[PDB]
DNA sequence: TGTACAGTGACAAATTATCTGTCGTCGG
DNA sequence: TGTACAGTGACTAATTATATGTCGTTGT
């Protein structure tokens, strides 16, 4: 074991000292140390016996023993033990679950105390501050504590399992989460909607973005898998969004790694997936997410902040003119973000290297070109109804609509697995299980509505208003309750829903790309 | 005007030259002061003239003659205004609005500009914070700004009509505002319902709280009107309250002074004050009021923080186990409040004086002692209905209920003023026009519930369901709509009960 | 930092004894001639006292002295510097400008 | 003149470990 | 070992108003 104590700088009394111990460290004779203790007494002034103490305190101490020595006191309350104790355990009890109790609060109850023990000199409130004092500034480092980080090109990925998994390449884990962006969007007149949500798929090897999906829609699978579908599949932009740089990203994950929420433990995406080959995985805290959490920070900090209608990161900042102030379309801010995470962000340099641009660690950092998936062949991304059995006929029965196809009647009796579009549910595509292989069947029309469109939430909620209405629901007239529904949307003066409106701007945003 | 300047901190270089000029300060001969110069000139290391200098800088200005004065160019920049207009505009147009920009982002404009004016110079980020650095320490001054108070006893109340109310005595201005408490109650059986409104009645002069209603009720003209009731009558409380000093507080305002709310900006109060004879006041900024806000501080302080379920002042310093912590009911937090109102708040110091409590200065402070109204008397708080007009067969429809009223058949055709208690509906006092002065007329009851109690919402809730049921409207009607809603819970009729049952120990 | 670190000339420290004394601070000494591993001290009223030894992490075995180090650390700045603000990362700036400023849209009646 | 409670600089008093004299004791 | 950007001490280079000599000029 080891131990040291060094001496700070000297105050002018421990210089003065320090000039007396070098006229005293030559001398070799006893008379010459006579003359120069004599001497040393006169210039500092005390007694001879005073200067031999002096000596001896550096002769078994270092400049430590002629600097000035600190009281063994300090730090100790002169109050009775009885008191600290009771003030320090008000202190804390008042503060336990949501009661927040102040200093003054404590002292009020050490009056108290006084009353009840008749003690007529107890602590005053200067007193009560000072014997909190260190349980108040413990405090305040406990909050403030910095983390290490990684120091770059190895790392590892903890995951709610208590399992640790390495990263190894790019494109082996990616991570994707949800939030608000902290700005306010206007429709196509320059009335308000809402703020959007941004979701974004990450490279965890390279740090670099695969995708994003910028939509009013709150988080669901569906916006999973859309995020997904652009991360994957390779991507082009027109001259609209005036890019310099192409995004240049495409190919699949072996695992994704996400938060605890419903979206991503969904069976939807537990299927996409099994047919992707890539497993899903938990993180254990939202502070293991640091790849995917800070770049909303990031995006905060560089575009959002920048733009009219910014709120601020919470109430407490929130601009009072950000409903005065709101002015871009869905439309004009994903021109905005796609811009910067091209021309920017993904050619920024990457953090815990310092040598590499963000898609160069990326492009480099593949094991191999990955194959392009043909688009037709993301279907996999379609949810999957785990059965349903072909009746008389060859129906099929599915969100009270019935289908009819091509095949169905020679398999009746049979589960299938309908595999279907929740934005266009009029065609269904059927398989069936072969020698425990999944094989496609045909594909199934809900008969007398093949020329329409219906996504599932139109034929959800307009089948509660047949049930509410206590009509009887098939194929037209829960067609005939849609598009009166619509009809009466408008007749309205404001042709004005929310969700109406939001997707109006939204489906115009997804429509324009091409 | 006068100019003055003193040096202070002198000495580390200049105690060497003030010994200099201490050794100077007499011309006792041109043969001898040369002598005294030459000497000087080995205390300090330089020749004649650099003394002879220093003695000049000394006669002209004092002891500041010896300090080093700092260099025409300390504040200045060497970068050029081009640089020094590009950087503080780009600031203030990017912090316009809702825009936020950092000088960062302001660095990132100054080398977008340089890139197009082809220079090699942007200035360097560094630089930047420095240039934008004496334009954020005014904002920053600028919020942290102290305002001093009232001194003494004077006090004049800034109205939105530019005008200033005098406040010469107790209940010569009374003061109201609402606000949310910051603690999450429960039930009578330990669920959480929500956090109550506290509204306060103060007056000026004193600064003694001179009523409460604490509630899970909306603020509404409604919760005013209680509000003042509770101030204006002669308080009561009972032993489970433990309270060892009385609230000996009440009588009639001259003048009651509000923030613009709905409550207070209404018929009802309006009707309210022209029959107790109080005038309605508008302040004129949230800054006026103070005497109604800081009250709200000191709960906060002083009793909130230390109980149970306590949500703090805003969202980013909430407790994190407040929704589980909760513990107190309605009627715990009014049992609590009202001893602290009693026996803490109106005992202690008024700020402005020094040497009387909040209530001897109220108490001491009446022009006279004022005669406690009849409790019956307070019925000027019943609402008014303006211009409902009397049917043939002496009837009064009214919020879908039918009355009959006992001489009310003798004025069919006529226009009469009804006046009702929302608590209570069964009943209807009407008063008409007269000589151009309201009469009283009679009682008038919703025929066949006169042994039957409706509110206002209850009848108001009923008549929506009644309307969307497409049932017929009766008074039984109404009531058949109460009574099974009522039997069947929705966390506004569960925060009712509990308010029902703190009004019920106030009978 | 958490787990008894400290950081010196760009290496990341791990001190022997160190974990207790998060976020506190602590003084250090080095030989110039080699600095893998370095010297703590607490600081106190009017001393310095001798708390644990720190060792480099995550470098090469040969080692290290001080003069190489900053060497290191010089060829890293330089580096970065080749990627110069490079125009990309600066044209955008004028075009998120002027996306905005010219939808100016907030009040806008007929 | 918005406002009033809790936290914070600035100063004074009682207590105690620490520095100084003076003398006595022991060693060279 | 969460994660990566904006603000911040600590040090260095370029520019300048300023302190120091040295001599010429004038007043005493
Ligand atoms: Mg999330
Ligand atoms: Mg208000």
């Amino acid at each position: 074991l080891e131990k040291n104590v060094i001496a700070t700088q000297l105050s002018e009394e421990a210089q003065v000292k320090l000039e007396v111990i070098q006229s005293l460290l030559e001398p070799c004779d006893r008379t010459t140390y006579g003359q120069k203790l004599r001497e040393a007494a006169e210039k500092l002034n005390v007694s001879l016996r005073t200067v031999q103490r002096l000596v001896k305190n550096w002769e078994q101490d270092g400049l430590v023993g002629l600097t000035q020595t600190s009281r063994a006191d300090k730090g100790k309350h002169r109050i009775g033990e009885f008191w600290e104790n009771f003030i320090t355990k008000t202190y804390k009890e008042g503060n336990k679950g949501s009661k927040r109790m102040t200093p003054k609060q404590v002292a009020l109850r050490v009056e108290a105390k006084a009353r009840e023990l008749k003690d007529s000199k107890p602590p005053n409130y200067k007193t009560v501050l000072r014997v909190l004092a260190p349980i108040l500034e413990k405090q305040q480092k406990a909050k403030s504590i910095r983390s290490p980080g990684w120091r770059g090109t190895t790392l590892s990925v903890k995951t709610r399992e208590g399992k640790d998994l390495s990263v190894d390449y790019s494109n082996h884990v990616w991570q994707c989460d949800h939030t608000r962006v902290d700005v306010l969007l206007v429709d196509q007149h320059g009335e308000i909607l809402s703020r959007p949500w941004l979701t974004t798929v990450i490279d965890t090897y390279s740090r670099c973005i695969m995708g994003i999906n910028l939509g009013f829609d709150a988080p669901s699978s569906g916006v999973v898998a859309l995020a997904l579908r652009h991360a994957i599949l390779p991507k082009r932009y027109g001259s609209e969004y005036k890019l310099h740089c192409e995004w240049g990203t495409y190919g699949k994950p072996e695992h994704f790694y996400t938060d605890g929420g419903k979206d991503f433990r969904s069976n939807h995406l537990s299927q996409i997936g099994a047919q992707l080959g890539f497993v899903c995985h938990l993180r254990d805290r939202p502070s293991e997410g640091g790849v995917v959490e800070r770049p909303f920070k990031t995006l905060n900090d560089q575009l959002f902040s920048t733009l009219p209608g910014y709120t601020g990161s919470n109430v407490q900042e929130r601009p009072e003119d950000a409903e005065k102030d709101a002015r871009l379309t869905l439309r004009e801010l994903e021109q905005l973000l796609v811009r910067y995470i091209v021309d920017r962000y993904n050619q920024s340099i990457d953090a815990r290297m310092g040598d590499q641009t963000r898609f160069e660690r990326w492009e480099a950092g593949l094991p191999t070109v990955p194959v392009p998936i043909p688009e037709r062949d993301l279907d996999i991304c379609l949810m999957k109804q785990s059965r349903r059995t072909v009746q008389r006929g060859g129906c099929l029965q599915f969100q009270n609509l019935m289908y009819r196809g091509e095949y169905l009647a020679g398999y009746a009796g049979e589960t299938v697995n309908l595999r279907f579009d929740p934005r266009d549910i009029t065609t269904i595509l059927v398989y069936r299980q072969e020698n425990n292989q999944e094989v496609f069947l045909t594909r199934a029309h809900a008969q007398g509505l093949e020329t329409e469109q219906l996504a599932l939430d139109e034929a959800e909620a307009a089948s509660r208003r047949l049930r509410t209405a206590g009509k009887t629901i098939s194929n037209q007239s829960l067609l005939q309750e849609v598009v009166d529904r619509d009809a009466l949307v408008a007749t309205k003066k404001s042709r004005k829903e929310r969700q109406k409106l939001e997707q109006t701007v939204l489906r115009s945003a997804a429509v324009d790309e091409s």
